[PDB]
């Protein structure tokens, strides 16, 4: 199984850049390839969720137009992932988790699949046993759910 | 034999594939101004250019880009419009280009005579070509094909 | 003698990447770098101007604060840029160019002096005497600029 | 010498030199995550972390990036203020590090401990340092440098 995909907001959805105006408004973007991969894992019973460290704008959120539950502003993402995990009756092993920083490395050392973008920071990347070649909103998140549903497969055949 | 249609897809060739969100959320898009004139120089010299897209893609932010370009999007089968357009055109597949990226250019960037991708294309289109772009896609990677094409009919004539 | 300078905005004054909406609102972006490197030239006694082939969103223009006399929607550079010239009671080895396309040949080989950036298209470049190390949008104006004051204090120093 | 000052420069190294306008422009700039992680790391490790800039620069557009680092603007001389932030905390100047870019960095450049410039630095700051970032700025070498700076703690220690 996998049954929940975690990915983090900046870095793995979008390539990390944040354009910021002095009235806060910010712009952020992710790739059709990506938005694709979240449709397609969606579609096949696995659920998505985006989750963040930082405050992000507090509406650039829903405009992104991926139907995710999210929750940003989050210290401990251990314990918020293990908060969904409890809530859809799941597996550390079901669930899955993309990560590019620090504060991912306790997340992606529980999940049962781990995954960082090819621009992680090392530390994340140590923690994980699947590095994408792409990298963080520039189709690692496609990458990843091409690797997923490979495991899917393997159950499926077996 | 002489190229005289070029095909592009636009998510992720024409665009760099991405959209750009805020809140006051009209959504933008981008692409390179280099691109856009190899299109215009592609046109000037005789050659037709088009657009196609797999999905929806909103007339009036393509209409921004000012390309005057027929395009055709929400398209269920790319070979199946792409040989309308040949054959409309009183066309070879020899004298048809394709630049795309995604799976479902991928049957396209087989039949035509000349075939490129940009350099972030999916894996299964970069096997699908004779030509990988340095360039990106919505960053260069028209115009590169382009001069490709420029480069290819004065090595003829 | 410079007593001129014109820069093309797509691709020299830019990097030619356009993020437009549906609406038809555009951004595009300079870099500090090269505002800086018009500041001085102004300041030096050199007037710069904006010229464009393109149909430029009306007034991101003006919203670039650069205090430059521009020229957009041109089809022929020459034209203008000697419309300019003849203006500013000039001489064509007193009028610098910095361009990028195609379009700017015809300027680019009249100029007393004729610049590209690093990522120029191959027929710019030949047309010209310098190439900037510095790609549009990312410090050519800025090292043009440098390359026109070296000029000035040979004449001075003379 | 432990690092306890990071100063670094605005335009060109927490930011990436860009001013984005439009029209309905309130400008706009952009800088990395990963950059504003890097410095909430060293404060985090007992690093104070400011910013510098020989131009004016909004209050209400960096308070904007969250990063509640002191920070002063339209520095008619970086190296006096930096010597006063240094006298401030009680520091020498090997226990201060520098990332900065234009010229007006390159005396701070040249006293502090530990100096750096981004990898799109004009040339000047690029001769007045002991590391080039691979990273540009406002794209990642505030981290970079960062990174550096711990393994440097970890191989005195």
């Amino acid at each position: 199984e996998i049954k929940l995909l975690v990915c983090n907001i900046d870095g793995c959805l979008t390539n990390g850049h944040i354009y910021v105006s002095g009235d806060q408004k910010e712009i952020i973007s992710y790739d059709v390839k990506d938005a694709i991969g979240i449709s397609l894992l969606k579609k096949s019973g696995i659920e998505v969720r985006l989750i963040s460290e930082r405050a992000c704008s507090k509406q650039t959120l829903s405009a992104l137009k991926l139907d995710c539950k999210t929750e940003v502003s989050v210290s401990d993402k251990l314990a918020t992932v293990d908060e969904w995990r409890k809530e859809m009756g799941l597996c550390w092993k079901e669930v899955a988790y993309l990560g590019n920083e620090v504060s991912d490395e306790e997340c992606l050392k529980r999940v049962g699949l781990s995954a960082v973008p090819a621009d992680a920071c090392s530390g994340a990347q140590k923690a994980v046993g699947y590095i994408c070649k792409c990298s963080g909103g520039r189709g690692a998140i496609r990458e990843f759910a091409e690797h997923i549903f490979l495991l899917i497969e393997k159950v499926n055949n077996s």
